[PDB]
DNA sequence: ATTATGACGCT
DNA sequence: AGCGTCAT
């Protein structure tokens, strides 16, 4: 009882942009606003591959990883914006720069952890404490939470009507005398996230969703519950009902083989069902670390910190060469290594000026035709100068005798992927 | 021919 | 180090 940790020590949010690359293109081109539209990479093969989809277009069944020609079968009036191509490859700079706009605004409110190009975790624990005793124990008005859902409420017929009804039940039950009530802390966190999201939209034009809970996994889960342009508070008390029908694969890190093994080995389907195993039972099947993590996580408890990191730790350039485009000659491999290295140099040089740091290691990865995996081979060398010709020459030297062909001018087996990655940054 | 990334774990 | 997993 008195000694049972409940994982209610922190207030953590996750802010995730709505259909991010699409909003970037819609800001630039007003003709795309409020339309079914998608962002596509390349064009010659099946109209290009879709990587982002507006909510209007999702209503027609358009999804990521769909060919545009196929999306057009579902949505004939679908509008498209193409990813920039430079040096023969897709170039994501516009979206990385739009990401920085958003991350810099979020950083004004609290320290953030960049979790992807379009989302960040926020540790709001300290900000909440400050706002709380600036409030003098004043009640929190529904007006301060105009886009907030309280997961699990109302309990005991507009969609907005349901939202407000749930919010009212929550606020009516809130205890404001205690400055250490976890539920109150989450509520103040939600107030701050409304402010953050309003600042993002005002200053960039971009809308986003957010989750507010006591840890990163619940905040991420919460965020997705009421997308787009809304935020969701998942309280500790909401967890048993929420998890009672929550497929295991929906929890971050359980979407792959581990999650499948939990389902298989234990013969369960939902996150809540994990509570019926001992910590040692879970460790026996899934390992010491995973076992302890699952034991806590199915009770809504997780301790992974919000890391103070706003900038990516690596800067990489990659390109696939599928089917008959697979690289089969030396000069082909060399030319594409150079294209990659030139984009990498551009990004590295910018990074050095912006962020006062230098990469020290170059990682070279390839895939060969007929191979199992994402990467067939990974090798490193020293990154001593931001020079594309040197980096491409060094990458070639490193992947040199992967070529099994006796013919030296020819390359076999053909390469279906090249990847250059700058790593191991040092302050400068 | 589901591409371009990017973080972290294992040994 | 080099490979694997999982995520966006
Ligand atoms: N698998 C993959 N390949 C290439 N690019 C991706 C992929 N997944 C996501 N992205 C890009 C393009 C997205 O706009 C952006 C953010 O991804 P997410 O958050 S999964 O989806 P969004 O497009 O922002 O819609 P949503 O968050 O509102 O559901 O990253
Ligand atoms: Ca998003
Ligand atoms: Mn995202």
């Amino acid at each position: 009882g008195p000694h049972m940790a409940t994982g209610q020590d922190r207030v953590v949010a996750l802010v995730d942009m709505d259909c991010f690359f699409v909003q970037v293109e819609q800001r630039q081109n007003p003709h795309l606003r409020n339309k079914p539209c998608a962002v596509v990479q390349y064009k010659s093969w099946k109209g290009g591959g879709i990587i982002a989809v507006s909510y209007e277009a999702r209503a027609f069944g358009v999804t990521r990883s769909m060919w545009a020609d196929d999306a057009k079968k579902l949505c004939p009036d679908l509008l498209l914006a193409q990813v920039r191509e430079s040096r023969g490859k897709a170039n994501l700079t516009k979206y990385r720069e739009a990401s920085v706009e958003v991350m810099e605004i979020m950083s004004r409110f609290a320290v953030i952890e960049r979790a992807s190009i379009d989302e960040a975790y926020v540790d709001l624990t300290s900000a909440v404490q400050e706002r709380l005793q600036k409030l003098q124990g004043q009640p929190i008005s529904a007006d301060l939470l105009p886009s907030t859902y309280i997961e699990g409420l109302p309990q005991g017929v507009q969609k907005e009507g349901m939202r407000k009804q749930g919010l009212f039940q929550w606020l009516d039950s809130l205890q404001i005398d205690n400055l250490t009530s976890p539920d109150l802390q989450l509520t103040v966190g939600a107030v701050i996230v409304e402010e953050m999201r309003a600042a993002i939209e005002r200053e960039t034009g971009f809308q986003c969703s957010a989750g507010i809970s006591h840890n990163k996994v619940l905040a991420k889960l919460a965020c997705g519950l009421n997308k787009p342009n809304r935020q969701t508070l998942v309280s500790h008390g909401s967890v048993p009902q929420l998890f009672s029908q929550m497929p295991i694969r929906k929890i971050r890190s359980l979407g792959g083989k581990l999650g499948a093994s939990v389902i298989e080995i234990l013969g369960i389907e939902y996150m809540g069902e994990l509570t019926q195993f001992t910590e040692s039972q879970l460790q026996s099947h899934f390992g010491e670390k995973n076992g302890s993590w699952l034991y806590a996580m199915c009770r809504g408890i997780e301790h992974d910190p919000v890391k103070p990191r706003q900038l990516p730790k690596t800067i990489g350039c990659s390109k696939n060469f599928p089917g008959k485009t697979a690289l089969a000659t030396r000069e082909q491999v060399q030319w594409w290594l150079l294209q990659l290295a030139q984009e990498l140099e551009e990004r590295l040089t910018k990074d050095r000026n912006d962020n006062d740091r230098v990469a020290t290691q170059l990682v070279v990865s390839i895939r060969v035709q007929g191979d199992k995996r994402l990467s067939s081979l990974r090798r490193c060398c020293a990154l001593t100068r931001y020079d594309a010709h040197k980096m491409s020459h060094d990458a070639f030297t490193v992947i040199k005798n992967c070529n099994t062909s006796g013919i030296q001018t020819e390359w076999s087996p053909p390469l279906t992927m090249l990847f250059l990655c700058a790593t191991k940054f040092s302050a400068s």
